[PDB]
RNA sequence: AUAAACCGACGGUAUUGUUCAGAUCCUGGCUUGCCAACAGGAGUUCCCCGCGCCAGCGGGG
């Protein structure tokens, strides 16, 4: 679960070794973190995920509170309160509503993980210029990040596959902070602006599925359904045991 | 053994056809190259040779 267990790849703001923390450790400490992945595009995909998460779990009621939470980390009790009604929507492996997935996908073959690795494959020259086996075994964090990247920044897999709400390959622009905690909070719209931004079906595509060949008025989409939009029918396979993430 | 390694930008293709540079036109007038002068001096020629009066005369290279 993205709200509970460790999955966030960080290292100290000016420190060294990578450690995998959880959302609570990020929101409830004056520790300075910065995202750390081998790819800048995945670091951005991760931040986008974090921001979209913090957008639904803790919009400030006003600018006064907005400035307060930035300078002051929440307490673990406040955090648990806020994440409580959302735990149900952030499960990777889940019975009826897997995170950004769709149970019951009819496919003759199993798609390799490289197809979510945005650029490792996609062109006829990729197999010649890129290193093989980058997607043989992806950890939980990278998998979610990759899924979120495909739905937002990357183009569709091919014919019959749709792209995100902003279209194919949009430019994402976030306000930069001093550390990871501040940056995430800095990009969360306060409740008033949130209402002015979105004046609907406010349930995800993996809980309230999209109907085939249906026409959807853009105004009929809730902000959480849109932020976590999944234009593609994707279903993860059963994972494997302990080892290095490729 | 380095965003490295392995690794063609490739294949075909007339720039062609036409066209006086042409008519007229002194380079022209003047102007010593000039003064002096034995082609004479100087016997080296290195050999072989034959005949002398020892001075010098000959034939071969």
């Amino acid at each position: 679960n993205l709200l509970i267990d460790n999955w966030i790849p960080v290292r100290p703001r000016n420190g060294g070794k990578v450690q995998i923390i959880n959302l609570q450790s990020l929101y409830c400490s004056r520790d300075q973190w910065r995202l750390s992945l081998p790819r800048d595009d995945m670091e951005l995909a991760a931040l986008a995920l974090l921001v979209c998460i913090g957008q639904i779990i803790a919009p400030a009621k006003d600018d006064v509170e907005f400035r307060h939470r930035i300078m002051n980390p929440l307490t673990e009790d406040e955090f648990q309160q806020l994440i409580a009604p959302w735990i149900d929507m952030f499960y990777l492996n889940h019975a009826e509503h897997p995170f950004m997935q769709t149970k019951g996908v009819k496919a003759n073959d199993v798609t390799p993980m490289e197809k979510l690795l945005a650029g490792v494959s996609g062109a006829t020259n990729c197999a010649f210029v890129n290193q093989p086996g980058q997607g043989e075994a992806l950890c939980g964090g990278c998998t979610a990040i990759a899924l979120f990247n495909q739905a937002n920044q990357a183009p569709g897999f091919g014919g019959g596959f749709k792209s995100g709400l902003r279209g194919g390959t949009p430019v994402t622009t976030f306000v930069r902070g001093i550390d990871l905690r501040s940056t995430v909070l800095l990009n969360v719209l306060t409740l008033p602006r949130l209402q002015k931004q979105f004046p609907t079906e406010n349930q995800p595509t993996w809980i309230k599925p999209i109907k085939s060949n249906e026409s959807i008025p853009a105004s009929s989409i809730g902000f959480v359904r849109g932020l976590f939009w999944q234009p593609a029918h994707i279903e993860l396979c059963d994972p494997i045991g302990i080892g290095k993430c490729s």
